């Protein structure tokens, strides 16, 4: 049915959705949810390790967090996709950089954004750390681009990863 | 190379690409942005009809300044997007509401944001109105909800505003 | 996935659920939804002849069709229940009046509204005549009463009435 | 027998009945009664705090009360219900949030109107309020979604002021 | 010793009974009288103003009258007693609302009758309309329980009355 | 409770023990100008020429009797169970008395005793049962100067060895 949770004193209810056949895998839902988006924002930042550089997000439901982040600490961020974008191999979004993941995916940054990573302490910034599977891969990625992953933020973890995470929550 | 633009003091110079037979309009990106995007919202946020009830938007570079202007404005927003997306037909975001597009396009509302928009005045805001050919669709699937658009707002029009617009500045076509 | 209809100017998307193993719906009701109720009771008031002197409803939620159909046309409205609802086994309200129906379930007419019915020409108001399983009996809970039917009015209907309705629109399955 | 009130300019006598055991309790019943519904409605809207955004009732009778008042205030109400309702079971109203009330009862609030509380001030309208643990579970109901209660309306509070009512007369017991 | 009348062209010997000789009531019967009850009612018809919804008429001599007028005029009437009558505290004529009148009397409608009254428009109906005690006792009961008295009819009026009337004609007391 | 039908006019009339008893379905035709009128023109059809005019007892009968006498084209005629307003100062005449073993204690008002002393008359009711009313009556109408050829009514109830041929019958 329906999952509790609550983030810096806003109180929601996700639905629990089947990826995963039958357990309690609560859906996150940003996009669209502004007060919950900022609370977990203000949540976050506090718990951003001091003077960090620039903020790394992997598309869907993350960017009003990595903005919101963003806007609170001053600090930029960056959008990898899930997908190679239109207008990519053009002067737009030129030279992108790939690299694949376990299950089958592949992110990539733009390569107007490697200038911005390369040399800089990361944070990784998600709105579910879920099984670490894309992140070891978006780790990778990064350091191959210059970047040094110093810290990795989400609203919430989810069952037992290989990499250690800084959310609020957990989710089954 | 790299045309320069002017939006509430926050000169950006937005690269160009060619999408038609030579033209070419500079692409806006205020994913990385979070400056631009502050700028715009709170430049947009004064111009907003105050009837407006809810704003919508498709799900690519925009949703930055839906966000910075539902926070600002008070008033939600609601991200249409180019497919019933991953976690769309699950369980979950179900029951899609979808209409398809003369420009090579789809757009979709969730059906757990037809509550919202059902009986609401709306103002849709994008990045940039190009044809915006997506644009009369959106039209199209928030008047299906019961949504009655009475704004339409962008950081820029381009060409010129296909149906009534008010904006942040106009885009050339090099 | 989802259908869209339409009242009098207002058009909505409605899901389609499933009951049975078989066919789905369109899924419709009016409770939280104020300006589809509104929008159908005007247009439905336009169907009314004057002969009709009250109008029962079987259970919510078609009571916001009715309460509306009742102010913008000023005749009364009666709620059947699908069980003894209390306190009416008591000094206020005793003596519901009971029928089958099959599906498996019980339609009462409260006893204290009788005699809004007795010796009156009834139109009954539903949200959708589906079969119509819950209306015969309907009527013969009507004309045991005293009553005596002269309309079926629904928003909607699904093969064509079976016992002769007044609707505005049809839906179809799947 | 019955108990004498006016509520807005119109007269009603009420009749008695057995709530607590000896404790006999005035009966208000709005179903079917289009004007001392409207009469309330009016007269209840006038009261309202403008920042309220949304309406919520538990069951009948207060749904022609909560439509009305959309009607005139021009702002929607939401439906919860003592249990989950078909479309229970395929999920289209669907994950309905229920909680417990300590004397007998599911309050279930459908899950298509979630985005319809949260992030949003509510007011809880009823027809009569007493118990005030069926409230304070609404309370915790509406809370749940992302919902911040501001307000309860009612025609009657009764006994005394548990959670502070904005009420239109009040009742004794008998 | 008699009182010679014309009442909508029908002629009469009204016996003229002991108030005392002098303030000489002189009294209608319309138990038995076709003729007269006809005319009277055929004559006030075309006398009823037309928001008129119900008709009540005081328990005696009075029914013929009302009668006559439901069914020429097409809308019902209801019959106030003066005592408890048979099958009262029961599931059958349940729970009378009561009121005394100083002129020696007591004044009872059914609760049976209530919803016949409750919110309507309702007619006095009476044979004889003449002081004021038992028409503002009748004219209480209706607004209690919810009517809107907006005409009073009857075949006299007598003293010149403490309330406003449509009749035939007019009775002094010697 | 007991459902009934009169030509069409359905009904639900409601329980409530007179006898032990069983549970039993008062009819009161004060409410109901559709029942009367349908009842009328109904018992309208019954009447034998040879009546000439129509006479009742108080309860809920008016309005038969009236509506009756309305398309009939024949008078009517009321007594009354108990006294009524100045029933010994100059408005309404002296009883006629039985006391049956139902408590009851019988009275006319001869204003009409002109209207029945000659005539052939009718007896009708809304429930006849036990019959209390009826030879009383019928003495009272034998005490003026008619002849009851005919006691109609809506509705016999139990198994009154009077000539009741009514509309219908209840438990």
């Amino acid at each position: 049915r329906t999952y509790p949770v609550e983030i810096a004193g806003v109180r929601r209810e996700l639905p629990i959705v089947q990826v995963g056949p039958g357990v309690a895998v609560a859906l996150l839902n940003l996009l669209g949810d502004t007060e919950l988006t900022e609370a977990a924002a203000e949540a976050l930042a506090k718990r951003l390790p001091p003077e960090v550089e620039v903020l790394v997000t992997p598309e869907v439901k993350a960017v009003p967090l990595a903005h919101a982040l963003s806007r609170i600490t001053g600090k930029p961020y960056v959008v990898a996709r899930k997908t190679e974008k239109p207008y990519m191999i053009n002067p737009v979004s030129r030279q992108v950089l790939s690299i694949t993941t376990g299950k089958p995916q592949l992110l990539v940054l733009d390569g107007a954004d490697i200038p911005r990573v390369r040399g800089k302490k990361v944070a990784i910034v998600d709105d579910v750390v879920s099984t670490g599977s894309t992140l070891a891969g978006l780790r990778e990625l990064i350091e191959s681009v210059g970047g040094e992953v110093v810290a990795v933020l989400a609203v919430f973890t989810e069952g037992t990863p290989r990499q250690d995470v800084v959310a609020l929550g957990h989710l089954p």
